[PDB]
């Protein structure tokens, strides 16, 4: 029941995702690893989820990292920044191949990427998340949660990942969530709010139509409304964490140059 315009929309988003999402993470190389007052509040701003780290070598060897309990709380920041930078490069490439994004003014493209890069990284990471092992499988890398799973899901970011996985979405539904998020007109600095708003609505209407034609089962009743609600929660998680990272960055610098560009850091003052 999809119009030809809506089919072309999904086709181009899937093509964008196919070219810019290294599902096997095979090109993520040379990354850093844990070495072989305001600081009381800095401890409340870290990734509150404790993760062990796995590295499967091509020969069969396994390097495994167990972290310590609570300046040793900063040992994982350089590695996180490198992974973050590798994800952000793919997300920017995903945006630049989309025609609807390519046609926006260059200053509006920058404003939209600044507000949505975190959200798309979360969305792409959910696809490699294993809710049955508590693990984000990134090719030869693994971020496994440390052990129950009821007191751990009070953290909103982890609860977001378990709930999004439970919806059992298609690849097409994931890429449409990326599009709706990337084209949010209420981001700080956007000029063509009317243009971005009309684009966002067509993306959401395409998603609602996709669910109507491809999912008749009663388990997918209100699925489109459930997805829109999660996009609103993903955005609250984004705002709460942007301030948390900027607090840490003032006390313990870690952000890469590409992360500074997306956070508005100038290098002066």
């Amino acid at each position: 029941g999809l119009t030809e315009e809506q089919r072309m929309m999904i086709r181009e988003l899937m093509d964008a995702q196919m070219k810019t999402f290294d599902t096997t993470f095979s090109h993520f190389k040379n990354f850093r690893l844990p070495g072989v007052a305001k600081w009381s509040q800095v401890r409340k701003d870290l990734c509150s989820l404790k993760v062990s780290l796995q590295l499967r070598g091509e020969d069969g060897s396994v390097w495994n990292y167990k972290p310590p309990a609570d300046k040793e709380i900063f040992s994982l920041l350089p590695h996180m920044a490198d992974m973050s930078t590798y994800m952000f490069k793919g997300i920017i490439s995903f945006a630049k191949v989309i025609s609807y994004f390519r046609d926006l003014p260059i200053e509006d493209q920058i404003s939209l990427l600044k507000g949505a890069a975190f959200e798309l990284c979360q969305l792409r990471f959910n696809t490699v998340f294993n809710a049955e092992t508590g693990t984000w499988e990134c090719g030869r890398l693994s971020y496994c949660l440390e052990d129950g799973f009821q007191q751990l899901l009070l953290e909103p970011m982890l609860k977001f990942h378990y709930m999004l996985k439970k919806l059992q979405l298609h690849e097409e539904e994931y890429v449409l969530m990326q599009a709706i998020s990337l084209f949010s007109p209420d981001r700080p600095g956007v000029l063509q709010h009317r243009v971005v708003d009309q684009l966002q609505e067509q993306f959401a209407i395409t998603l609602k139509s996709y669910i109507e034609c491809n999912r008749p089962q009663p388990a997918h009743r209100f699925l489109f409304l459930k997805i829109m609600a999660m996009l609103t929660e993903l955005r609250s998680i984004n705002a709460q964490h942007t301030q948390r990272l900027l607090r840490i960055q003032d006390i313990h610098p870690f952000a890469t140059p590409l992360m500074q560009e997306l956070f508005g850091i100038t290098g002066s003052l």
